[PDB]
């Protein structure tokens, strides 16, 4: 059920999303800007292992289309994106190091939900 706080909380989520996409974090956020192109990268098992792909461009489209009804739904998608990275890649892979840094940006600001 929708709560009167949902629009304001979604604005906070949109602000986080803008930050994740901003130049400030680009050095480690860039792998997450677009869907994993498994075939281009030679990752021919990616879609057998990752059943629910997610990335920041998809989160952005869902936010712009008013798909997310509340902050929790938004956060589940952002976390899904990171979890897919941790599931597919060895934990010492550089993309995992980048995911951990971007997730730290996300979690600390999500925790500041007004
Ligand atoms: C392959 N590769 C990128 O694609 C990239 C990048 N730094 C940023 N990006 C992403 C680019 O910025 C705007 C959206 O695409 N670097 C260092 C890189 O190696
Ligand atoms: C999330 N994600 C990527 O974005 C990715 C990738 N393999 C390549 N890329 C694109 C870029 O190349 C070097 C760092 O990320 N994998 C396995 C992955 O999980």
């Amino acid at each position: 059920g929708s709560h009167m706080q949902d629009p304001e909380q979604l604005k906070h989520c949109n602000g986080i999303l803008k930050e994740l996409l901003s130049k400030k974090h680009a050095a480690y956020a860039w792998p997450f800007y677009k869907p994993v192109d498994a075939s281009a990268l030679g990752l021919h098992d990616y879609h057998d292992i990752i059943k629910h792909p997610m990335d920041l461009s998809t989160v952005k489209r869902k936010m712009e289309n008013r798909d997310y009804r509340d902050a929790q739904e938004f956060a589940a998608d952002v976390r899904l994106m990171f979890s897919n990275c941790y599931k597919y890649n060895p934990p010492d892979h550089d993309v995992v190091a980048m995911a951990r840094k971007l997730q730290d940006v996300f979690e600390f600001r999500y925790a500041k939900m007004p």
